[PDB]
């Protein structure tokens, strides 16, 4: 492959200075998703509900109607204030209702009837597993469950956020698996061809391996470099490496 040796040795170099500490800095202080979470974690006190929940509107979380910031903080207030135990119930009254989220309302009712029998028999000890050691199974099992790819972009989105449930849920931080590919996304695709024509999935796979960061969590850094106030306020002198691999 045609390859700029030159930036990729900058880009890696520039990655494992900010490192997964940066990584989960923007996780859980620039993007304001992880806090939505944290209330809705506090407001239920049912980390088996809480997960599930997190699971089950992740695999929704396509085609929205708003920014997804705003998504989850409609999500994490709604059922704050209106707390489910029929999930596909519940979910048939927020989707049309809601501000973020009312396109394609039936065909994600579909899907949350499809994942609740995989989900609702789980055991905070079955979850537990599947966050310290699982995550990899989690998306497999869940691509199986909705008969999907393994690399479907909804279903890799639900083991992200099913990471920021258990973070707060078990007050651990665990990181995401290297197995799990660098998510296909269109402004990552195109940062990738300032770098080599190598395919995105073996080029950031590589950078993992060589940096020690897990692709999902390279995907957190390249969010701000593809929200710059709050970074510069939370990583502090790191914050100028971000601004360094905007300009690579
Ligand atoms: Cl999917």
């Amino acid at each position: 492959y045609r390859e700029d040796n030159e930036k990729v040795n900058r880009l890696v170099e520039i990655l494992r200075e900010l490192g997964l500490d940066c990584a989960r800095t923007i996780e859980e202080k620039v993007d304001l998703q992880f806090d939505a979470l944290r209330n809705l974690r506090e407001n239920l006190k049912d980390d088996e509900l809480f997960i599930k929940l997190v699971i089950a509107n992740a695999l929704v979380s396509y085609q929205l109607s708003g920014k997804g910031e705003d998504w989850w903080w409609e999500f994490s207030r709604y059922f704050s204030e209106n707390p489910p135990e029929d999930i596909v119930e519940a979910y048939s009254s927020f989707l049309p209702n809601s501000k973020t989220n009312r396109r394609l309302v039936a065909g994600k009712l579909k899907r949350i009837e499809r994942v609740e029998p995989f989900l609702s028999p789980l055991s905070i000890s079955e979850i537990r597993d599947y966050y310290f050691n699982g995550m990899e199974r989690l998306r497999d099992e869940l691509a199986r469950v909705m008969k999907a790819k393994r690399s479907a972009k909804t279903i890799v989105f639900a083991v992200k956020m099913f990471g920021y449930a258990g973070r707060i849920a078990f007050s651990a931080f665990v990181p995401y698996p290297m197995a799990i590919e660098i998510p296909d996304d269109v402004r990552i695709n195109a940062y990738t061809k300032r770098f080599t024509s190598e395919p995105p999935v073996s080029f950031w796979g590589r950078i993992a391996e060589e940096t020690g960061i897990p692709p999902l969590h390279i995907d957190s850094i390249l969010w701000p470099v593809l929200v710059l106030r709050r970074l510069k306020k939370h990583c502090g002198e790191k914050a100028e490496r971000i601004l360094e691999l905007r300009d690579l």
